[PDB]
């Protein structure tokens, strides 16, 4: 119902009162995340530029602080000293400019001799309306002050379409290199483009990545590369994607694919993954970044949210969060997200659990609830639950011999997006024991699957009194339940 | 420089871009709190509503968001699990009716029958910009939501001039009481007046609290009414208060009066102390803002920034910030003021320190140093120094025979409102040890001494990296250094 004009209408031509009010009603929505980043108000999607830089962590957000919708884009910036605790440091980079005049769209951060460079889309729309997508590098300074470049570090090639965008800038074998979401502009299929630099001032485009003979859909977004336990991981989101490569369920996934060895000069991939894998098997993760960290660990965060997609909270005027931060293991051939340690200093209350049908009558809305359950059962575990267990997320699991684990949404609240389902469904190696870490913050739940081999994110829109965690029947297990506090 | 139109043009006149803009260079800057409350754009003054509601503690603030300066006022939201950890619920009044047209002026909180009740002043300006000074009761429910009412609880009696403002709204004794900061129109002398309501429907003036036949000062701003130990204290903020009452320093002073006993009903107070006395010994405490807590503790905390006082931050269009929160005591009959026990939850890094002269070469902009000295010597401790200790925060002790602290800001960057001084004394027992808790967060440094005895509360402006801690003489000592970490 939001038109072109208003999506694009400057950020001067809104007033401040408008501005304040947008804030009041999404800090205080009673559907809002108080431990995880949420919009200050209106629209968040894509992390952007999240890294390391002078003494603490950075990340920013693509963000439309006037409404739930995809206004024209600006940057803002957090922070935090360990990757749960952050603070607001205000928008980083405004559409205010020939370059970015229709969005500052997304990007990554690379430090480079004492600075921070801020690479990113300036998504240019010209007299006609035509896109023409820039790739910009910007300075951050010690201050978190940024100051942007009047020219492109990089020009649209001729043989890619419109969609050239998402630019990750990081430095590997004493070269510079620059991943690109790309489509071909001749065969509409998605590709990651590989450009090279020894200065950072001029580039070759190395040309596309050779992911083998399928297309990886018509469109390349937010495309990663981080090493993990020393393989090559390639982490991004192929919008069209044929489901004969890999089933998923929501409108575009967010995949990830293993290599055994990755030549960026030469353009080639070798994969340890005969197939891409979903990151998340959830309901509403997209847009994932992810880099390599001094402490010698690559950290992942994604947008809890899907492009062309609604949501229940649109009508207070505010949209969307992130995942907490994932730490990020290969182990067997796959890969694991972890918790990051630091989320644990945000438990208190600690209950032990030991078989009990009824976890709790009234769990709050900010918890995690970690369980150890045995081979051999099936039944459900209701979240958020009313007390007739007739309202809730469904947690359907079954440790016997067709295993497998089913989250359930329908019955949680009002529909979300239910043209693409209300379930998801996660195979589980039949007879074995089950691990879940489970966290629950407002209108999030994040299920970290034995041990995180599998993570379920998801939006639910529970009644505030609908605080009951319980099984269905008798099952064997032993957990923990603990509060989280609010932080943000 | 900013004439009374601008400051008092309604909020939605100002463009959300330049709202936008103020937040990052508040959020930014060099001088900016990571540990403490800090306004997101513009400037902060007086704590308002601190309380418990709902499972939380809360904190609103009186803000002007468009620059450092007076502007036409609304509240601000914040709310906490510990005292420490705050984050932002956006603005929670406005001046946006005929009651507070002028300004949505300070007050206070008090539980009533599951919401939250918010007793302010409504700054009114007629058609002839004559203030009206209204006291309204707003309501707050579960969800920091918010109405208020077309009508005034307490129009201004004829006998008060137009100052007449900062209810707090309290249960005592099974009837609701309001205590109002006053000026006595006849004779111009500052005064408490008390309300009584067995309703909140129906205010009856008690009158005038019997504070004695010496005036406090002109006016007294934010009152408050808390009990510490059993004992009834005031905080208070007597602008004009006689200095043959007791010294200070600063514009206008914040006292506290510890009393044996008060009957509210009659308008008495029973002093313990002769005279009431400074609640903080430093640079820029005032507007204190208490209350009692279901914990059994009472609590305080100040505005870091004085009225009529310009600073250096002033040209980066922001303005000061909060204390930590104090955990009172009346002990010896004197009130002590304590950090919160969840205060410590932000330390990291410990250092042991016996005897060090240099504590730090470089300790960075957030830590806590905690120092036991021994009796019969002096010196002086430099804290944000260069290395030659020409330009630093000083605290001259001297725990011999003419015990005293001198806190001495001169040196330590631009000059803070210095017609009103460059040091602060502090008395000390002659021939004893001497204990120094020392918060520093960015430009603000909070020294707690002797357990709370005194605590001194200054804003400070060092170069980025005057960051040297050191003696500059050798001294007998042990203690530790902690950094602390980024929240806000
Ligand atoms: O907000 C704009 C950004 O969002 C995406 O469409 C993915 O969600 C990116 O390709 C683009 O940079
Ligand atoms: O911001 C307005 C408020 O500030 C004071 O002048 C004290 O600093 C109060 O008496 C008034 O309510």
């Amino acid at each position: 119902e939001w038109t072109r004009e208003q999506r694009y209408r400057k950020y001067k031509d809104w007033d401040a009162q408008t501005l304040l009010d947008l804030q009041a009603q999404a800090a205080t929505s009673p559907y809002q995340m108080h431990y995880h980043i949420h919009p200050l108000s209106g629209l968040l999607n894509d992390p952007n530029g999240f890294s390391y830089y002078n003494g603490e962590y950075h990340l920013f957000c693509q963000s439309y602080p006037f409404g739930p919708v995809h206004g024209v884009k600006s940057w803002i910036h957090f922070a935090s000293p360990d990757l749960v605790h952050w603070h607001y440091l205000g928008p980083a980079i405004d559409p205010d400019s020939d370059l970015d005049n229709a969005g500052a769209y997304s990007g990554s951060a690379m430090e480079h001799n004492g600075k921070l460079l801020l690479m990113y889309t300036g998504n240019h729309r010209d007299e006609d309306w035509t896109r023409i997508p820039y790739q910009v590098i910007a300075e951050m300074d010690e201050n978190n002050h940024i100051t942007k470049p009047d020219a492109a570090a990089i020009l649209p090639p001729e043989h890619v379409s419109e969609h050239f965008r998402d630019p990750q800038l990081f430095k590997h074998d004493g070269k510079y290199y620059v991943l690109l979401g790309a489509q071909d502009a001749e065969t509409k299929s998605g590709h990651i483009d590989i450009y090279e630099s020894d200065d950072l001032k001029t580039w070759h485009e190395n040309g596309y990545l050779d992911l083998g003979k399928d297309e990886m859909g018509y469109m390349i977004e937010c495309p990663n590369l981080v090493f993990v336990n020393n393989y090559p991981v390639l982490i991004f989101c192929p919008q069209g994607l044929d489901k004969a490569i890999s089933d998923y369920q929501n409108i575009y996934p967010n995949m990830y694919w293993i290599g055994k060895d990755i030549n960026l000069n030469e353009a080639k991939f070798t994969p340890l993954q005969s197939h891409p894998a979903n990151l998340d098997d959830g309901f509403d993760v997209y847009a994932t970044q992810a880099f390599n960290a001094p402490d010698g660990n690559a950290y992942a965060i994604s947008w809890v949210g899907l492009p062309d997609c609604t949501y229940p909270t649109d009508k207070e005027n505010w949209a969307n969060c992130y995942s907490q931060v994932k730490r990020l293991e290969i182990k067997d051939g796959a890969l694991y997200q972890h918790p990051v340690d630091a989320i644990k200093n945000l438990r208190h209350n600690e209950t032990q659990l030991n078989d009990e049908k009824i976890i709790s009558q009234k769990a709050g809305k900010q918890y995690e609830l970690k369980l150890y359950l045995a081979a051999g059962q099936a039944g459900k575990l209701h979240l958020a639950s009313n007390d007739d267990l007739s309202a809730s997320l469904v947690i359907d699991f079954n440790t016997a011999q067709d295993a497998k684990l089913t989250i359930d949404r329908a019955s949680s609240g009002p529909a979300v997006n239910p043209d693409y389902g209300a379930t998801r469904t996660i195979g589980l190696n039949d007879n074995e024991d089950l691990d879940l870490d489970i966290f629950v913050d407002g209108s999030l739940c994040e299920i970290f699957i034995n041990d995180g081999r599998h993570v379920a994110t998801l939006r639910f829109f529970a009644r505030s009194s609908n605080q009951k965690i319980a099984f269905d029947k008798d099952t064997k297990y032993t957990g923990r339940l603990w509060s989280m506090n609010s932080i943000l």
